[PDB]
RNA sequence: GAGGGCGCUUACCACUUUGUGAUUCAUGACUGGGGUGAAGUCGUAACAAGGUAACCGUAGGGGAACCUGCGGUUGGAUCA
């Protein structure tokens, strides 16, 4: 019943969360402008900092990429 | 001796080889379009007089549907 046994790389390093509409077109940029919301959200429950380098947005809100 | 056989020889002829051409299948850097997409970008050309009545031939032009010229057609509308 141990728990931790093997290593990992790349576990601590920081992440580059990207986000890209699917099927659906302007309301697949619709939800993915509260993925956003769901991940930006959560990385301030534990005290990160996101950081939008690239966003281009849907034509009725949200974003595209 | 006549005649036959063997040999030789010539004629026809299969193998095989050379030249060139047709044709059909495979393939080829690349390129012209075509078809299918439960989502993208740029427009809105058509269907209502679709907001420039559409369309046919042809010609020229333009990212693209197209647009314009000349002729034709009604498979156009409204005529108070
Ligand atoms: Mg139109
Ligand atoms: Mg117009
Ligand atoms: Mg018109
Ligand atoms: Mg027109
Ligand atoms: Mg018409
Ligand atoms: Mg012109």
């Amino acid at each position: 019943q141990v728990l931790l046994l093997p290593k990992d790389p790349d576990d601590e390093r920081n992440a580059f969360l990207e986000v890209r509409a699917g099927t659906g077109g302007d309301e697949a940029a619709l939800f993915a402008g509260d993925l956003f919301r769901m991940y930006s959200r959560y990385a301030e429950a534990r005290r990160w900092r996101v950081e939008i380098m690239s966003a281009s947005e849907g034509e009725h809100g949200g974003y595209k990429e």
